[PDB]
DNA sequence: CAGTATG
DNA sequence: GGCCATACTG
């Protein structure tokens, strides 16, 4: 997938030219040409072999752009990056990929006391600004390292779809799943862990490595193999064969701490769970399939999202295993962007989106003006009026007009009252002083919670994935005053973002506490990260039973008076 | 070969 | 650290 390859060399050159001090247009330019790039979800492949007017139908695509990825395509390299990088080291450059850094502020500090690297930097950390911008500078230095090519689950997804397809027809692969942390559905993944059922795995493996997405090979076999990819990435292969798929997918699945609750079951009860099957002496009572064992250890088949040993598998001991979200019953998206804000469409087309998809309504909550220091209170009722009024020149889907409302220090919100009454949705989270004391941050969000025209609880921790650390403050109170003023909390499913995670959102929702998920599509392909986020529900043992997403339009409306 | 790391 | 099968070091 040569898309990051591309989208890459966009984002180093807006990164340099930025850096120098040049034009600010070419600047942003780039860095938005990359960030459609690198989440389309089809092949530059083919439209660079379409001619140009229908590569400019991209987003952010243009012209001088064009004659680049003709550059690139077409004639291999990019003369401008080349000569760019001529000028700024890639010493540099990876000191203003350090979150907190960034081009000027990666300027600064090397004209100011000659940085020009990382251990430069360390050193210089051991010794305009600020004492808190340096402490926020270190802390961004951490999480690099600490995050460290551990990658979010969607920024590789559909990836591991492509791949799975490509294993599944290869010869001598009767069934193939993904599974490990990409199966249970982990907001990160580290590597990714494939199966294979195959009596004949030297024609499996063998053929595994040879697949046109590698670049090296680190590992062979006749039962197994490792792989590190073109893009960084660790695709692995095990090979159990047909009999075992069942254990196979249970093994590799895990997790460690879910599959060892499990394999000291078979023990207590005398039998032997691996990744074969399940025994008792020589006889294997289990293995063809993957219920077909879970039963066979006396439990009802556990969902990979819940493979954690948190509960799962107790509750299965009592049938008590929960009622749990299913994409089938999310009936829409609550977060997206159209051009009046950072968004890239227009209504139709997300109105059209939502159709295909498959919803029965859609929010269009664009961004108060807290955020690029657009709309105006003014501009914002012209926007209810032209989608309310755009809204019965239209069918269904219903979208509602709504906004991601910023939170202002005090806790007061970005827009008014005055306002807020002409919504139809109206969130809010933080954009702005993200590290205060955990509980002077928490009198802000409940001191935001305070307002009654408060609808959802936007990507809440403001986390930003191997970029900021969540936020920090007193949930346990929050979501408690959230319970009970009738307010909800989102999941967003964004692949860089995901507010609220696994461990909040569970904690949440058996609080009391409805929920809102969303995607926070700033393109159209982005809806497609809805999964991403029901996923991460169903790993906080949510039901479709509070969820403002499986209500229909109508109902919904009721609630949002009530 | 056992002893240890590893998925 | 509680598991159970394997591949690498020696
Ligand atoms: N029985 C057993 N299985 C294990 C052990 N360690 C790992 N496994 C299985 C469970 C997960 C599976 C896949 O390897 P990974 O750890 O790479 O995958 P993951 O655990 O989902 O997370 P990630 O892919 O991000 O690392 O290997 C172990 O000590 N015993
Ligand atoms: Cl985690
Ligand atoms: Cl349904
Ligand atoms: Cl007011
Ligand atoms: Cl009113
Ligand atoms: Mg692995
Ligand atoms: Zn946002």
């Amino acid at each position: 997938m040569r898309n990051q390859e591309l989208a890459r060399i966009f984002e180093e050159i807006g990164l340099m030219s930025e850096f120098l001090g040049d034009n600010p247009f070419r600047v942003r330019a780039y860095h938005q040409a990359a960030r459609t790039l690198y989440d389309l979800d089809t092949p530059i492949e083919e439209i660079a072999e379409k001619g140009k007017e229908a590569l400019m139908e991209l987003p952010g695509v243009g012209p001088d752009l064009a004659e680049k990825i003709l550059e690139f395509l077409r004639t291999g390299k990019v003369r401008k990056h080349e000569e760019l990088s001529r000028k700024v080291p890639r010493g540099v450059l990876e000191v203003m990929e350090v979150p907190g850094v960034g081009p000027k502020t990666a300027r600064l500090l090397y004209e100011g006391l000659g940085i020009d690297s990382l251990e430069k930097l360390k050193a210089a950390l051991d010794r305009g600004f600020g004492p808190k911008r340096a402490e926020r500078i270190r802390e961004g230095l951490a999480l690099a390292q600490a995050a460290g090519k551990r990658r979010p689950l969607g920024a590789v997804l559909s990836l591991a779809r492509s791949l799975l397809e490509a294993i599944r027809a290869l010869p001598g692969v009767e069934r193939a799943e993904l599974c490990g942390s990409a199966r249970r559905y982990k907001d990160t993944v580290g590597d990714l862990d494939f199966l294979v059922a195959s009596r004949e795995g030297e024609r499996a493996v063998e053929g595994f490595v040879r697949l046109p997405q590698v670049k090296e090979v680190y590992a062979k076999g006749k039962e197994r193999a490792t792989v590190f990819l073109k893009n960084g990435l660790q695709v692995d292969l095990r090979v159990v064969p047909p009999e075992s798929y069942g254990a196979g997918l249970q093994y590799l699945t895990g997790s460690k701490a879910h599959s060892i609750r499990l394999r000291a079951l078979a023990q207590e009860k005398g039998l032997k769970l691996s990744e074969y099957g399940v025994f008792r002496g020589e006889k294997r009572i289990a293995g063809e399939t993957e219920e077909e064992v879970y039963a066979a250890l006396g439990l009802p088949w556990i969902p990979p999202p819940l493979r954690e040993d948190q509960g799962e598998v107790e509750a299965a001991l009592e049938g008590r295993l929960p009622k749990l979200l299913e994409l089938p019953q999310v009936k829409g998206d609550l977060q997206v962007h159209s051009t009046y804000s950072d968004g890239q469409n227009t209504l139709e087309e997300l109105w059209e989106a939502a159709k295909t998809m498959g919803y029965r309504y859609l929010a269009v909550t664009d961004h108060s003006p807290a955020v690029r220091v657009g709309p105006s209170p003014e501009e914002a009722l012209k926007r209810v009026g032209e989608i309310r009024r755009f809204n019965e020149t239209h069918g269904p889907p219903y979208l509602l007009a709504g906004a991601e409302v910023d939170i202002h220090p005090d806790g007061t919100l970005d827009y008014p009252d005055w306002v807020l009454r002409e919504l139809d949705l109206v969130l809010v989270s933080v954009h702005s002083r993200f590290n205060l004391p955990k509980a002077d941050q928490t009198k802000r969000l409940l001191k935001a919670l305070e307002n009654p025209f408060v609808h959802v609880l936007a990507h809440p921790t403001a986390r930003l994935l191997g970029r900021r650390a969540p936020i920090e403050a007193d949930w346990e109170a929050v979501f408690q005053k959230a319970k009970e003023k009738g307010v909800a909390v989102e999941i967003d499913g964004y692949y860089d973002r995901m507010d609220l995670p696994d461990d909040l959102a569970r904690m949440a929702y058996g609080m009391g506490l409805w929920i809102s998920l969303s995607t926070d599509a700033h393109q159209t392909d982005h809806l497609r990260f809805m999964e991403l986020a029901v996923g991460t529900a169903q790993r906080a043992w949510i039901g479709p039973e509070r969820v403002l997403n499986t209500l229909d339009y109508e109902d919904l409306l009721s609630w949002l008076k009530a």
